[PDB]
C-alpha cells in the first residue's frame, strides 16, 4: 500500500506481475518509461523514490525519484510518453499528487501531475502485457490509470 | 525558520549575507559546494528543495536538492568538501537530518549526514567571506556548523 514517503515498486493496476520501468535503465537524463516484468529481484532502474515536497494529506505534492539514476518522473506533454529528464524539482511538471482509487477493495491509487492539463499516470491502449508506453493523459481514473505502491 | 519540506536559501549563521552555493550553477553533475554572496535575488544555484524521504520530527530524513540542476547535497569523506553528484536518492551519504541548534534565541539548525561518520555541514575554517569550501566534518555543532532557512 501507498503510506507516504518512501521507496516502492509503481505496478500498474491491470498487470500486476508488470512494474513501472526507466527504459534502458541507464545514468544518462532523459529516459522514457514503459511498463516492464517484474522479476523475483526488481532492479533499480524499475525502483521509485517517493519525496515529499509541498503539502499534506491526498493534497500532498510528491517528486517520484528513480533510485537508480536520481532523475525526476515528469510529464512534458498531453497524451504523451513520460520520462526522467534533468529538471528543477520545483518545476510542477515533475509534481504529483498520489490520490486514494479504491476499486473493489484492491488499494490502488491515481498518479495525478500537478500542472493539471498533463492529466494522470496512464497505460497506454490499457495493455497488460510488459513493454507498454506510460504516458501523462487525459485523468479519467479508467482502469489503465490506477496503480499499486508495493513498498521495498 | 526551517517549517519542513518547501524551498530554501540554506545561511551561515556566522556570516548572513551569504548562503549556500553549487558553485558554477552549471548542469553537470558533481559540481562543489561553498558559501557566496545572497545578492538582492538569490539565484536558482543557491536555493535549495528540502524534500522529505523517510521518518518525521527531529529525526526525518531529508534530499536537499539544488534547485537549478536537480541533484543532491552530498557527503562524500569526512572533513572534505561536498557536492552534488548524480546519486541515487536511498543512499545514505545524500540524505540528512536537520536539529534545532537555537543560540540566543537565533532559530539555526544543524545539517548532519545520515552517514554518522560524515557528520554536519561545516564552513571551512569558520569563514565569514564569501567563497568557503563548505565541508562535512566532525559533528561539534560549532556556530561554523549552524545554518539558518530562509523559506522561498
Ligand atoms: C541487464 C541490462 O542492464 N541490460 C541492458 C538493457 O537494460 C534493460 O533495458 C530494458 C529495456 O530494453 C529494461 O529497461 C530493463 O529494465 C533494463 O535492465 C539496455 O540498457 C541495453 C541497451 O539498450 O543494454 C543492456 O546491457
Ligand atoms: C552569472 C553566471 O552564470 N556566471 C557564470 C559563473 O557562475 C557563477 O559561478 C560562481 C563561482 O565562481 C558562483 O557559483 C555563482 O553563483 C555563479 O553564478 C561560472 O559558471 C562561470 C564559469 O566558471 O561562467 C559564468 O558565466
Amino acid at each position: 500500500g501507498f503510506k507516504g514517503v518512501g521507496t516502492y515498486e509503481i505496478v500498474p493496476y491491470q498487470a500486476p506481475s508488470l512494474n513501472l520501468n526507466a527504459w534502458e535503465g541507464k545514468l544518462e537524463p532523459g529516459a522514457v518509461v514503459r511498463t516492464y516484468t517484474r522479476g523475483d529481484k526488481p532492479s533499480d532502474n524499475a525502483k521509485w523514490q517517493v519525496a515529499l515536497v509541498a503539502g499534506s494529506g491526498d493534497s500532498a505534492e510528491y517528486l517520484i525519484i528513480n533510485v537508480h539514476s536520481g532523475y525526476f518522473l515528469t510529464a512534458t506533454k498531453e497524451n504523451h510518453i513520460v520520462s526522467t529528464p534533468q529538471i528543477s524539482p520545483t518545476d510542477p511538471s515533475a509534481r504529483w499528487t498520489i490520490k486514494p482509487a479504491t476499486t473493489h477493495q484492491y488499494e490502488v491509487f491515481t498518479i495525478n501531475n500537478k500542472v493539471s492539463e498533463l492529466g494522470q499516470l496512464t497505460v497506454k491502449d490499457y495493455s497488460t502485457h510488459s513493454g507498454a508506453d506510460v504516458l501523462s493523459a487525459s485523468a479519467k481514473t479508467a482502469d489503465n490509470q490506477k496503480w499499486y505502491f508495493d513498498a521495498k
